[PDB]
């Protein structure tokens, strides 16, 4: 049908159709009579499989021959999606599998819709591991992702009476085709016991075992015919576990308890033991893992050559005194060359600045759950204290800043510091981040070790995020400037030359009005909620956070529903407004949010006089693949974070991509997103990070706002007064207090130029050539943001490795 | 190689080739590189299980077109073993497969040997059901074996120090390619609750869900191309399940616990709440899915006339009040209507009269877990003794002796009673326990509904209990007769006139010797015992129970080793004495009773002056692949229980048809065996059961034995002072004090005549050539014991359905 969707030639076709109709057969044991929907979603993805089968048999043995250094990227989470279609798309198979599936009698779309999401992650953090695997398969680099195999990933949200409802996400109830169980490479993970000094070294004893049995999936890169490996870890109880009869074996759920479930928790850091356990388990597994691959090629000196470990946060820091355990106490080597290799190996990534998020484990924990490694994180501690204090002599308070020992009512592990410590490279995900880590809370390493401290900024892959998700934009952009864009996205910028192309600007608009309209088919079919699509589609998706100040886009709609009610003859540009993401179990105050959205819209959507105007729906279940359907859908992308706190933010380069306009404050990537575009061709509002420093200097005093904005003084009586909740007068009374009282993110001091940039978004809208021509400027500069740029930063500056967009024989 | 196992065509032997191939590459994702045995298992797996598919396919497709009767057989046991050269035996691809991998390189008893025994079962019930669905497959039946998927089946047994240890059965680790899931055919199950009562009817309410899903096993007839179902139900917590988070998602657990593990207690009836939750599971979904299938052919009159449940002893006796539930709760059918229907689809079949071992529920756990249920059994017992007082007016005390409820201490119900009532078929498994039931335990029953009682003496299927596990044997006999009697086993009567035949006597005894050899060097490779192969091989396998008199054997052992120790110098018929079984985990006389057993090997093996003319080992870990293997090696089968005891036995069976000759009590099945290859051909001793009752009468006094038997005294002499265990001098005196003063099977009264019986055995085993003419007679005779024979007898006389030997389409 379309260009970018690859060949559909006869004998493809052909072959395609009978390995549909042989899976059907021999591997789901079923006749066209008796098939079910999800019966043919299984036989073609079982079809599409077999063709990754080869490539991925032989790339692993690529590696093996040419011996490369490896990359491994450890992450808690793996925020991967649907498999499907992405695997089509990277093998040039999606037109094929279209015909095919047409000619069978069956509609491929339809199919697609069945596969669950592999929901293993939260939000951004997760997602970027994704995108992550798919660059590093795209770039020829010998990588890995290594996880966990959770049995539940982020739960599902249902939105029941306004509330967001939680339910387990039973994503492999169904089976999973991807996945490949290794059972032949289980390793034990050992738990507790205690520590005893021998003649020589340390010995841990007395452990618990629980066995660690891998499941790997295929990483296809694009049309390069590589395919590499993520490698996600089970838990499983060793057979003589507990071993009334009855009871121990039923107690073996206790060990595999640990791969059960995702911590949905991207609010706070919880010590729970639970949660360090999994963390622990995907370590020393995946240590093993690399050790053993690294043995079956005596001198660890060459460690650093052949292997790199990069720490997706601080979830996987215990890496460091992992490989520091195994090298001293198995390996027998001295502590400081143990440490040199360390360090050289291990490189760290922080995502946030908020202190609450950050991981701080009571020592109790450590001593109970890992003997061992707490004492060796002791000796790391006073060594690095001892250089600090040779570097700054007689600065007491700089070496109780910078110890890895927090003292207080719970002496407490700073994992983060730990990862400064055993790290060559540490690394923010924006440039104002990693400019606000120097400055703020890693401003002592940065003095004692400045050549550490560098910038990766965030990319996301065009592959799942533009050719997947907007086939139509995809295709019009390679009618002009063909194909090579898809790997090579700086090619964008060619774009810019039609800019004043009448055809272009047409075929721009076009394709955005056919992403609508499916969007609010989408929307009826499955929700029955009602849209007009001539609207202005103004969404903010992304996890409900106090920070990300959905908040203020609630405020912003109130207004516009005020100015309505107050002039409802007057002619006002008509907007959707769609909020949806996911709340922490545990996060009250984004619960409340999630409940004030509802309660808006309860009154919103049923004023007759606002008619179509303005319409305000929460997005239920917001995931990988409802946002591949909603950001091509998008006309405005709200990124209103306070400026200092979303350290990027990745979202927001989806909808650049797709063609959104962003309205947004100079906050994470927002910054180098406007200064790509041009910040005439970007809705830029609101307190810069100087700003919002000036300010708590000061103090924030939300009442200043409140007396001297009556526009903002009307909502607040609408709140407290129950008037978006009249059966419960004082239900949003939460919400108003912190609003007043308790607001670390400056929501009123945004507010006023807030709505007013809002205004020039409506005013332009009103143009819909130079809505477009603004559109065309974001898309043909949104190049940067790929994430095959980000990964061949770490490659050549972080890994030592260099990309390679070479193609491995079919 | 061999005749009867099939042809070795040019395009059978090259299809299976490159279908292995496929299958090691596309489904395993290996190379010859890198796979191990394992692999090469799964491979050949895959490549027979897709030969089963389109037969399993259109043997259903048929069912559904002629619409037969349908047999439902119900338990919780089924001990299936191995499947892989079952399904070669029975698809006639064994030969093929053997050359297909010689050629690949690969031998096929090595791969054969990594499959894993489903091992869902105890004994003789759970292997009865396995047998029965192989034979209903070979007669052409619509049958359905119904049970529970145990992700771990009986334990796996170590010996300790002598002693039992039990380790999970993890048989699932490496995945099952033989089944085939069903998450589409998913089933709630109810439980707890309460009833509420409305103006039209009675209403279960307020229940907790637990999921059951299908999981489906093909079960193929020998080589007639069709191939049944066994559905084995899963345990699946619904995803609202508890639905602080973290936890509601661990406590799925709960739920799929039910599905977790077998109970390994087949000695002593416990009233354990999750055993009856696994009953009422098994027997929910079932009824279900029956139910289902029955509409999709309103009037259920015809009920009977397309459904017959066969209930595996009282384990799923549940079916009776839960299709009452059905039918007059939901569809709304007046009682006796539904009771008609009830009693003409239900039968029962009874495995023992040992009062310990039958079920009795305490009612306060029915109340509780299934309050609907407990109604309708007290309604069923009113209107049944009802019937009964009508039948024996005035007769108080039958009316407490039939009732299905037990007063006393706690109030139970018998299930055994629940199962008569409601049955219009009851039958024991062999001639003298079926006469038992009527004379004894079901006497007020079979008084008031004579018609109602049957036997049906069990038998065994000669597919794996002689060509599949004794190939040599079943060849020279294919030689004389040719191939029909593998599903024809009476025509094995056709050897009566080869008794004297010289060629065939010397092969008889040539296949034995092999056989012998073979197991001798299984026995070294595997466990490091040695043992010389031309001694009688005298061999007791079953579990290990105080009825089977595992004891009494022991007590000959000690007597030849005491004799021998009299008169070194004198000659004896050299022996290898193997007896083996696992004990339930609660039994401790039968764990006391393995310890001995290890205890007289290590004294009787390592005795300078007794040398190789006797040996005692334990053979670990008996369970059916076992089975297979030291059967065919046996010369001496011993089936030893007290007469009245052993409801028909099974095992006893398969060593008359792999020729060894038997020393047995006249008990179960032993009878007939004696009664078809006549008693100068059989080595009977021993009380028969009215000598028993005579005994009881008077009253059994052990001691007169151990004052009048100077052998028997110094044995109970060398037991009691440490002679067995000289570090720990007391070790067996339980076991003395129950033989002395509480032994319920009268071990010594039949000691006497049990070691002059076995003196005839060594007499007559020294002249090779009239040992092999009895064998000879022994296997001529043993047609009557095949399952064939025993279900076509069920057919015809229970379930009203006709057997067919004919050909499905291939
Ligand atoms: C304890 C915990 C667990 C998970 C999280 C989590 O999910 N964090 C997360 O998603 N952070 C985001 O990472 C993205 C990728 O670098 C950035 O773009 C976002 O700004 C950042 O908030 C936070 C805290
Ligand atoms: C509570 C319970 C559970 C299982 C069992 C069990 O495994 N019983 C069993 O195997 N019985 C045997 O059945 C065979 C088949 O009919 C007979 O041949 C045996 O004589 C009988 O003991 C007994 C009690």
């Amino acid at each position: 049908q379309i260009s970018v969707r690859g060949l559909a030639g006869v004998e493809n076709v052909t072959e395609l159709k009978k390995n549909f109709n042989r899976h059907l057969h021999f591997t789901l044991v079923k006749d066209r009579n008796v098939a079910t929907p999800r019966d043919y979603y299984f036989a073609l993805a079982h079809t599409v499989r077999d063709h990754l089968v080869g490539r991925w048999i032989r790339t692993q043995q690529h590696y093996y021959e040419k011996d490369p250094k490896r990359i491994y990227y450890l992450s808690l989470e793996f925020y991967m999606g649907r498999t499907l279609q992405n695997t089509m798309v990277n093998l040039a198979l999606e037109n094929a599998c279209d015909e095919a599936t047409y000619q069978l009698g069956l509609d491929m779309e339809e199919l697609e819709e069945i596969e669950e999401d592999a929901g293993l992650g939260n939000g951004g953090l997760g997602r970027l591991a994704a995108c992550f695997l798919d660059s590093m398969a795209t770039l020829g680099l010998a990588a890995y992702g290594y996880g966990i195999r959770y049995e539940f990933g982020i739960f599902n949200q249902k939105i029941c009476g306004g509330w967001q409802m939680e339910e387990a996400d039973d994503w492999l109830r169904y089976g999973n085709p991807w996945e490949k169980a290794r059972p032949e490479f289980t390793l034990p993970v050992h738990f507790y016991g205690r520590v005893e000094h021998t003649s020589q070294g340390a010995k841990w004893v007395d452990t618990q075992v629980v066995l660690a049995m891998p499941y790997d999936t295929p990483v296809p890169g694009y049309r390069n015919n590589v395919v590499n490996t993520m490698r996600l870890w089970s838990a499983k109880a060793p057979n003589d576990f507990n071993l009334g009869y009855i009871q121990a074996v039923l107690d073996r759920n206790l060990a595999e308890n640990i791969s059960r479930v995702l911590y949905p928790n991207d609010n706070f850091f919880e010590g729970k033991e639970l949660r360090l356990k999994q963390e622990y388990f995907v370590v020393a597994a995946t240590l093993q893992d690399i050790i053993r691959r690294f043995k079956s090629s005596t001198n660890f000196d060459a460690f650093p050559d052949k292997v790199a470990i990069q720490l997706n946060d601080t979830h996987p820091s215990l890496a460091i005194p992992e490989l520091m355990r195994v090298l001293v106490d198995l390996e027998r080597l001295d502590w400081d060359k143990a440490w040199e290799v360390t360090v050289k190996t291990c490189a760290y990534t922080n995502h946030t600045v908020l202190p609450e998020a950050l991981e701080r484990w009571p020592v109790h924990l450590l001593e109970t759950l890992l003997p061992r490694h707490l004492q060796i994180i002791y000796e790391i501690n006073q060594r690095f204290l001892n250089r600090v204090a040779a570097a700054f002599p007689g600065d007491v308070d700089r070496l109780r800043r910078m110890s890895l020992v927090e003292e207080g009512a719970v002496k407490r592990i700073n994992m983060a510091h730990l990862c400064i410590a055993g790290s060559h490279a540490v690394n923010g995900v924006a440039r104002i981040h990693s400019e606000i880590l120097k400055k703020t809370i890693f401003k002592d390493f940065y003095e004692l070790e400045p050549h550490k401290f560098q910038n990766k900024t965030n990319g996301i892959t065009p592959r799942r995020w533009l050719v997947l998700c907007n086939p139509g934009l995809a295709e019009i952009i390679a009618e002009r400037i063909g194909e090579e864009y898809i790997s090579d996205l700086d090619q964008l910028r060619k774009l810019l030359s039609y800019v004043d192309d009448e055809a272009f600007i047409r075929d721009v608009a076009k394709v955005k009005q056919e992403n609508k309209l499916k969007f609010a088919a989408y929307l009826e079919r499955e929700y029955k909620v009602h849209i007009n699509p001539n609207s202005l589609f103004d969404v903010q998706v992304k996890r409900i956070h106090e920070y990300k100040r959905q908040l203020l886009n609630c405020l912003h709609v109130i207004t516009l529903y005020n100015r309505i009610k107050k002039e409802p003859n007057k002619f006002v540009v008509p907007r959707t407004v769609m909020i949806g993401g996911k709340a922490a179990p545990g996060y009250h105050m984004a619960k409340m949010i999630i409940k004030l959205i509802t309660a808006i819209g309860d009154v919103v959507n049923h004023d007759p006089v606002v008619g179509d105007r303005l319409r305000v729906i929460f997005l239920e279940n917001y995931r990988v693949s409802l946002a591949e359907k909603v950001i091509p859908a998008a006309d405005l992308s709200e990124q209103i974070s306070t400026a200092g706190t979303e350290a990027s933010g990745t979202g927001n380069m989806k909808f650049m991509l797709n063609g959104a306009l962003t309205i947004g404050t100079m906050d994470g990537a927002n910054v180098e997103m406007a200064e790509e575009a041009g910040e005439e061709n970007f809705f830029i509002f609101g307190m810069r990070v100087e700003d919002v420093d000036r300010l708590d200097q000061r103090g924030y005093n939300a009442q200043e706002y409140y007396d001297r904005i009556p526009e903002l003084r009307q909502i607040i009586e609408q709140l407290s007064s129950g008037f978006f909740s009249p059966k419960q007068p004082d239900l949003f009374k939460d919400i108003v207090n912190m609003l007043m009282h308790h607001d670390r993110f400056k929501v009123f001091a945004d507010y006023e130029e807030y709505v007013k940039c809002q205004e020039r978004v409506s005013a332009l809208y009103k143009n819909p050539r130079e809505w477009t021509r603004m559109v065309i400027r974001n898309i043909a500069t949104s190049g940067k943001f790929s994430s095959d740029r980000t990964i061949a930063q770490y490659a050549r500056e972080i890994w030592g490795v260099e990309p390679s967009r070479q193609r491995l024989p079919a």
